[PDB]
């Protein structure tokens, strides 16, 4: 389903067999945990069971005061990408929860059922859920024991039952403290698989997005956030910021670039060219979304998950950069220099190899050994036969993803540019920029020749 | 308390309502944990309690030898920032602890009280503390049981008591192994809240810094380090590198830049300008501290915490860059190019929006929907009315921090520069650099015209 | 054993007392854990022990289904470095394990002994091991209890024995879920010290590499990967990708660069020069390996561990850049600008200090206070006397590593270049590039003077 074409003219390759899943929104859900006020009780004794229960209660109290310590702390966590607050919706919902009666309203609403829809003070309604019931255990089967009337423990079963109806509050508090209240990815302790699926079921997305997020809950967790919101009264509420995917089943292709120099035998004076448009290109609505940072975009089988916050808006004519560089519809972006370095780029369905100078290049195999030797120039081999490629000192491994590969032979575009008037200081210039500079220099030389 | 002013001339905004807290030093404290030499004992049996105790002792021995495994391992963890060793003081204190009799001296000093001041071998005195007492349990209430004379366990209370007077050694050892001996931020297991506050109380800082670090212990942990130092004899010592704040209650302002191009209708030939001085500007003593990396600086309410290691020293005249770009006192830094891209910058008290070409721009609201439409040019709206802003394909969320915003209307400085002789290759140039280049080109053309 | 020489001509320093350990391959080993199919059993009761056992079994089932959730998820995790898949070998071994009968073959092979060599379906034989035996406990001492015939628990010893013959499956599953199936560094829970040493013993490396990796198992863990491979039948297999070091005991030196400007008293017109070749330089076979990213290379005492994937191949003549910049054998790389900034670089055996303009510079000591004051110009002091250095607003700490330092006095190379025709826009140019630009400008001026 994944097809790859390599263009020898620009030493770039694309993979147009991918399906898109772009995050175009945020969904906030409040998760509450009921707590108990046992700090007043101070049951103590020389008995081993009493000491163990006291230590467990001390750990619980430490966790509670350490969560309360985060209450007075605001939560917060290529060059043209810009900046943005990814957790802004979560902190807004937290601030809306910070008002006086919202805790009382959430308790009154959740006092009947586990999951309910609550209208907040700002007019925005968010789904609310209760995951843990610690009060129902402490105040009913532990509070009489901790009370000073008895201050005695019958058996170790009680302390183990407490540890197990706990340990989860402990891990949640530890994660909140380590991640300063903003934790990503959301762990299973913070939101288990069943509760996550239930929350996805009641989200107002459509059936296709529901199925997609149910089949990629790991990516959902990786693209989610959990922010500490309130610790007041006898409840603990933290907001989960689930992603919203509004772009479903649309074409996307990843573009890989490798530097292409000239084949001059001299050590110097070897001009070079490289394309500065690496990343994913997703189409959503009459335009192409550019994702320069490949780390923010995750690939699951044939489906790619990308974040629109770290994205750039480009016109639909950017696709012509792959077929015709000198097309007038769009201005392709290139980088110019003459550092004759040797390097190779590993692709999903192959490996672009371009070693220059006195650097060897071997495409080895796990059984037949070396099967291909590269000369001076851009080259590309599909992963059907070659398992790993070696460039000089390095030993790169080629991904063994199944698919089809295509080779588009063409004359390199660096052979059409005169090295005498070739600028080698461009960092983020374009084809039009380089053409204008070359024309300026050539016309300068022409007018000098005419004046002489 | 936070005020923001936006300048239309340079498409930059500042927020001068912040208070500074700069780290200008390091404080090292040694924390010791007593251990026991049970490796000689090999009590075993078919009883379930004996097997459980043996497994717990095996886990303890594994933790001990895994900490001893780190003994023979040295600990170690915009372009003009430079390099530096953040844990150099900690490794120096560790090396000073590595001498022969320092372990014996620390044991003799801490044998009486929990916290004491110890003069080291290098003449530097550091506060020392003992957080765990595992020897007092193992050698007094467990050693007779583990001894081969009995090799029998009366009840499961003993194994649970051991697990709980432990599990903390376990987590500490796991964190040390995961983080290669240098862990940051310091977890509550490594230094609890009470011990951290006690250590802050005896630090020789003044009352203001004491109160500030007591109210921001989360930031203190985030800016602290814990380095494994020694595992010898029957003690385990690791050094905690707490930050020292020598700059308290001084003005600081964060500056945000957005690219500003021309409003030409052509697809190309659209010159642009951007300021390359993003980051925080803190004044400490007759100078401004520049922090290009915003990740290293953390904001807590109206107080900002910054690290002087990743800082640059700038004269006090750098403030004039906000009011008068062409002031002769200081040379403002700008970036020149003509890639007409569309992007927006989210600010603390608003959002700077600058979309260019055929890219739409809407400032939506959670209740009234779209409330503002942006034309071609730099613009800025305060977060009082707009909740989220959308640029083309993206959907950015505006922070809802309370404050005041100001708009300073002015003619853009790109309208005063001729695009014909405008350089578009500058990456880290300045106003003087661009003026010199433009003057050179203009004088070149002038002298050609005079020669013809 | 570590010697450092500082060159005043280029304001760069080297440390040639290091020994190399380069990773030139990957070793994959399959680790299997036996599981049991208890999901059919649904023993329940009002007894406290029954409830505790049911909760433990529910936690085990949640861990199992959460590991099964990762089954349908492919695992995946200066400008001339290129890209590459570090876990490609691991995912290839996982795909080879994905075939039909490979699980049955691995079970049949491991049914007799703990560690055995297994020929895979692709013809590549990998060492296989079994670390946990959970089936031998559950199906023999727990299954009769969980069976509906009794559904009763005699004592809490059973549940504690289960928790302890577990908790490790729990931590492994939690780490796999947090790290999306690809975890690095490999924790001790995933591969303990004894099993790691045993695996190193049977690896086909030579004795020298065996000893080196046995003495640096922390670095081995830091440079290793653990990838979820299969969860089928009643076994759980995850592949460990250990590093292979094929370059042993070869010279390596780290090069540090600091900007060096002119000593002009004017605020502007102060040209500067900086070398853009920071990083480690390791020799392996007739060539020098360049590692621009210092984060990927770790230093252990006098031995440096580097990754060849993030490396560049350079000729052996690159060593001449340290002694003779203008040597014709190799073209040294420099950066040109005139931003007169003040900064210092902390070195292993000293600190290169270069502050320019009105910025103070003090080299303080822990006992004698300030011992040295720097004038305008590049300077370097060995860590023998100075403990910490201060540049303007900053307070940098100097590493106290023992060694020898050398000072090579020389005239700065910026004094040989005319500032009038000095280009100040070069980002990654070379000495030849700057010389060509200067010669072009000078010849242009010459021919103008001759024409006038």
């Amino acid at each position: 389903n994944i097809t790859e074409e390599f263009y020898q003219s620009t030493c770039s390759a694309v993979s147009k067999g991918y399906l898109s899943a772009l995050r175009t929104g945020w969904y906030t859900s409040v998760i509450t945990i009921e707590l108990s006020n046992i700090k007043e009780n101070k049951c103590n004794g020389t008995d081993a069971k009493v000491k163990l229960i006291k230590q467990e209660l001390d750990k619980y109290k430490n966790a509670v005061t350490e969560l309360q310590l985060l209450m007075q702390s605001t939560p917060a966590t290529g060059f043209l990408l810009g900046v943005g607050s990814a957790i802004a919706s979560g902190v807004a919902v937290s601030k809306v929860l910070h008002l006086e009666g919202e805790v009382n309203k959430i308790k009154s609403a959740l006092l009947s059922t586990n999951k309910a829809v609550v209208s907040l003070s700002n007019g925005v309604s968010v789904l609310t859920s209760k995951v843990l019931d610690l009060k129902n255990y402490i105040d009913k089967q532990l509070l009489p024991i901790v009370n000073k009337q008895s201050c005695s423990i019958s058996n170790i079963e009680t302390v183990i039952e407490f540890q197990q109806k706990m340990n989860r509050f402990l891990e949640i508090t530890r994660e909140f403290s380590v991640n300063a209240g903003v934790t990503t990815p959301v762990s299973t302790y913070m939101l288990t698989n069943s509760e996550l699926l239930s929350l996805i079921n009641d989200m107002p997305i459509t059936n296709d997005q529901k199925k997609l997020m149910s089949n990629n809950v790991q990516i959902v967790r990786q693209q989610s956030y959990s922010i500490m919101s309130i610790i007041k009264e006898e409840v603990l509420a933290y907001v989960v910021q689930l992603p919203l995917y509004g772009v479903i089943d649309t074409p996307c292709w990843k573009l890989h670039t490798s530097p292409l120099c000239t084949t001059n035998t001299k050590e110097g004076s070897n001009i070079c060219l490289t394309r500065t448009d690496r990343g994913w290109y997703c189409d959503n609505a009459g335009s192409v979304s550019f994702f320069p940072q490949a780390e923010t975009c995750k690939v699951q089988s044939n489906r790619v998950f990308c974040d629109t916050m770290n994205s750039l808006t480009l016109p639909s004519e950017v696709n012509l950069c792959n077929v015709d560089i000198f097309n007038p519809k769009y201005d392709c972006k290139i980088m110019t220099s003459k550092t004759d370095v040797s390097s190779s780029v590993i692709t999903s369905l192959g490996a672009i190899v371009s070693c220059y100078g006195k650097t060897k290049c071997t495409a080895s195999n796990k059984n037949r050994g070396i099967i291909k030797t590269f000369s001076n120039g851009c080259d590309y081999v599909s992963n059907k036969g070659v398992d790993t490629v070696s460039v000089g000192n390095t030993l790169y491994y080629v991904n063994k993803q199944e698919g089809k590969s295509l080779y588009v032979k063409g004359e390199p575009i660096i052979n059409f540019y005169d090295p005498l008037v070739f600028p080698s200081d461009e960092f983020d210039a374009s084809i039009s920029q380089v053409n204008e500079k070359i024309n300026q220099s050539l016309a300068f030389i022409r007018k000098f020749d005419e004046l002489l």
